[PDB]
């Protein structure tokens, strides 16, 4: 054994030994039970950032944990290949953004094994290869032929310089962030998933989801959006039915989640669409212009809220159903059409937005419930008024004095006894587009035959492979410019047919790809339908926080997708779910990367003083993304994993710092000579084992503090995943072991139980040096000892 620790000696030996007895490459094998331990899986971005390591080591360590005791343990890693990155590379670099996206990975693969991950590399899986899209493009075909998969024409964003479709993130002041042209609404076909048909499912399954956190399973429920309301059919007035038709000049119908306050409503309120509109403004400018705002408008729905609530009056009036008041017509710009029956009522008395308008056009506020003896503040809003089950009505006639429960079925009974009205459950849940007029993605297998319509690709003939020898240009879709790609026989007749050459939403591989990761070589389906039943669903996802409305959701909607074609049983995919914290850093100007500075603060190279600024997530915009394979050059792999999972616990954010990076380092040095000085003293020894009434003092209390650890560590792995404090704990067990005298016949035996319990705990952190302490202290396979085990007669 070397006296000091080499980490470059050893780390890539015990992964040869790693590969030799093949142990993280697993198999279904019923006898052990399983344990399906996933990460997110990357983007081929080009080289792993530190976000990438934290994410991997979390999930290496939980594997790592779990095979110790003895699971089948399945930790696959794949490649989300497809993307705009690659194709803004291609653009650049003169690069095709296969021989791009390839090239990428590679680099990244060999990074991933510097690192140690026990992954199954015998699962590997890549998004843009044609043996793994052609699977979505099968499900596609098939939900596309049952309807659930359809063609419709909905408004995009075109942006005519740059010439592509935009999304609302990338519309500042109604122009594209990269030319700054002002953009164009347009009306184009596109593809869509029907899952609003999934919504009820969607929303009631989150209930059986135990080990959720009910902070990620809220946001599910409000992006679902169910409410159970009611339909209300305000009557036109006599003198405001010049301009509608049919209908919309017999009366105006309302949705509501509270008709409760019906007799609290003081005006309603339409969308710029809305034939009320376009009757009212028919000879009125400043509400043709005000309709042409709401228009041109592409509020995003993460800024839906954001927008000041505007509008303008119509000098229409219709009729509320109830009290018979009179209540005038509005244009809103919050009112959205195609939301529903695109009008609504306000009552401004009770609805916090409502109020804020009410405020700013003087328009009325009618209370109509009142919760105790509070006073009613008309001008200042309190939490008291939105209430909907404290509170009972007032100045609503017979209404007055029922909870809201009573107060909506008695709305109800009284609006359906006249046909103004009906209850109505509803959603805020849209239908998913996953049309996208790139290059780079899985193409839409749809071939369009103007005799047969829009025929979709039979299985036979899938994949339909994209072509990997393009370069985009960067005006528009490449592969509507490539004949020799979407010139072809119509599949139904056989006459000339163009092919779709739109492609999918990225979103798509990475909402079935854990499925895949069960079987990825399986040539006749999806999932083998064997091999879907041994792992049945993910039993533990770690990720990160960004996009998880979107990512998470379409995850549990393919899951029931697929179960409803055999493919799979479970209802959901993921069982427990773990979202890291970012990794941040500081940054320098003068942007200077933290990897070529020096602090006092001057440049590494120049000695030239640049300045901090404050730290931002570890992103290449203010340049602080430091590099973890400049990490792993200067301590080795155990150190990098070591200090991401101690200088956080994985849900906080994590401050990068160069010395707590050098602070992990010098505890496995100490960890190192701690072995060493042990078995300098006379080699190795049988650890204790058994009853203890006859150890000194002095050693009864250090096989407490042992294992009192391996309990806290174990609780810390399985239950609180709080990696960092089952590290405090394993060094506290080593200081009491420092300041213990181990030199007698049973001090040496207890020393080896302490030593050869503290490499085990550690082994999922940082595996390599564990694993080489773990030789010189004992010759049996590490695994076939195990987790370390509680004796509970050392804590009494
Ligand atoms: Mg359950
Ligand atoms: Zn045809």
């Amino acid at each position: 054994m070397q006296e000091h620790y080499q980490p470059a000696a050893i780390e890539p030996a015990a992964q040869k030994k790693w590969d030799d007895a093949r142990i993280s490459n697993v198999s279904e094998d019923a006898s052990k039970p399983k344990y399906y331990c996933l990460s997110m899986f990357p983007y081929p971005s080009g080289k792993l950032h530190m976000g990438h390591v934290r994410n991997y080591t979390i999930g290496d360590v939980l594997s790592r944990f779990k095979l110790l005791n003895g699971f089948n343990v399945m930790q696959p890693m794949g490649w989300d290949a497809f993307g705009m990155p690659a194709e803004n590379a291609a653009m650049k670099n003169n690069v095709a953004p296969a021989a791009w996206t390839y090239d990428n990975i590679e680099y990244m693969k060999t990074q991933l094994k510097s690192l140690g991950f026990a992954v199954d590399w015998e699962r590997e899986v890549a998004t843009c290869k044609p043996e793994y899209y052609r699977w979505e493009q099968w499900l596609f075909t098939k939900l596309f032929e049952k309807g659930i998969v359809y063609r419709k024409n909905g408004t995009v964003n075109w942006d005519p310089v740059d010439q592509t479709v935009l999304a609302n993130e990338q519309v500042i002041d109604g122009r594209g962030w990269r030319s700054g042209a002002l953009i164009e609404k347009r009306e184009i076909p596109m593809y869509y998933f029907k899952i609003t048909d999934y919504a009820e499912e969607l929303l009631n399954d989150l209930d059986k989801l135990e080990h959720w956190p009910e902070q990620v399973k809220t946001m599910q429920r409000n992006w679902i959006g169910k409410s159970r309301g009611m339909t209300v059919r305000f009557a036109v007035s006599d003198d405001s039915k010049q301009g509608l038709e049919g209908d919309y000049a017999k009366f105006l119908q309302v949705y509501t989640t509270r008709p409760d306050t019906l007799m609290g409503a003081t005006y309603v309120a339409v969308a710029a669409e809305h034939p009320l509109a376009t009757a009212a403004a028919a000879d009125k400018p400043e509400l043709q212009a005000f309709i042409a705002e709401c228009k041109a408008g592409s509020v995003a729905e993460a800024d839906m809220a954001t927008m000041e609530k505007k509008g303008v009056p119509t000098g229409r009036y219709v009729v509320n159903p109830l009290n018979g008041d009179k209540l005038e017509v509005w244009i809103a710009n919050y009112v959205l059409w195609g939301y529903g029956d695109g009008a609504v009522m306000a009552v401004p008395a009770h609805d916090e937005r409502d109020f804020e308008f009410a405020a700013k056009y003087n328009l009325p506020k009618k209370q109509v419930i009142a919760v105790g003896d509070n006073a009613f503040d008309a001008n200042r809003w309190q939490e008291w008024y939105g209430d909907k089950e404290n509170g009972v009505l007032v100045n609503s006639g017979d209404l007055d004095g029922l909870d809201f429960q009573t107060a909506f079925d008695a709305v109800a009974a009284k609006l359906q006894s006249q046909g103004a009205g009906e209850p109505k459950t509803q959603y805020r849940l849209r239908d998913w587009g996953i049309s996208r007029q790139r290059y780079w993605g899985c193409p839409i297998p749809i071939v369009h035959c103007e005799k047969c319509g829009n025929v979709p690709v039979p299985a036979d003939q899938l994949p339909v492979v994209l072509p990997e020898n393009v370069v985009p240009d960067g005006m528009g879709s490449p592969l509507a410019k490539m004949p020799e790609f979407y010139e072809t026989s119509c599949p139904c007749c056989g006459g000339a047919a163009k092919r779709e050459t739109d492609t999918m939403d990225t979103f798509i591989e990475s909402s079935w790809y854990f499925f895949r990761y069960m079987s990825p070589k399986f040539s006749d389906g999806m999932v083998s339908a064997e091999s879907a039943k041994y792992w049945g669903a993910v039993d533990q996802y770690i990720g990160g926080i960004e996009h998880a409305i979107g990512h998470l959701l379409y995850a549990r909607f393919f899951t029931k997708l697929m179960r409803d074609e055999g493919l799979v049983n479970v209802d959901e995919p993921f069982e427990r779910l773990l979202t890291q914290g970012m990794v941040v850093c500081e940054t320098y100007y003068r942007w200077i990367n933290p990897a070529d500075v020096e602090l006092t603060a001057v440049l590494k190279a120049d000695g030239l003083p640049v300045v901090i600024s404050g730290t931002e997530k570890m992103s290449k915009s203010k340049n602080n993304g430091v590099d973890p394979q400049e990490l792993i050059n200067a301590y080795g792999a155990d150190t990098a994993r070591l200090f991401m999972m101690f200088a956080a616990p994985p849900e906080q954010s994590l401050e990068w710092s160069d010395s707590g990076v050098e602070g992990a380092h010098r505890f496995l040095r100490r960890l190192w000579r701690t072995v060493y000085e042990y078995l300098k003293q006379g080699g190795a020894v049988k650890a204790f084992a058994g009853n203890q009434d006859g150890l000194s003092k002095e050693l009864k209390d250090l096989r407490h503090k042992l294992h009192s650890t391996t309990a806290k560590v174990s609780d810390d792995y399985g239950r609180r995943q709080q990696f960092n404090t089952a590290i405090a704990a394993v060094m506290e067990l080593l200081n009491q072991y420092d300041k213990t005298d181990t030199g007698s016949e049973q001090g040496r035996a207890v020393a080896q139980e302490v030593l050869e319990a503290a490499v085990r705990l550690l082994w999922p952190i940082v595996p390599h040096i564990c694993e080489t302490l773990w030789s010189e202290l004992n010759g049996a396979k590490l695994w076939e000892a195990g987790w370390p085990t509680v004796d509970e007669a050392a804590l009494v």
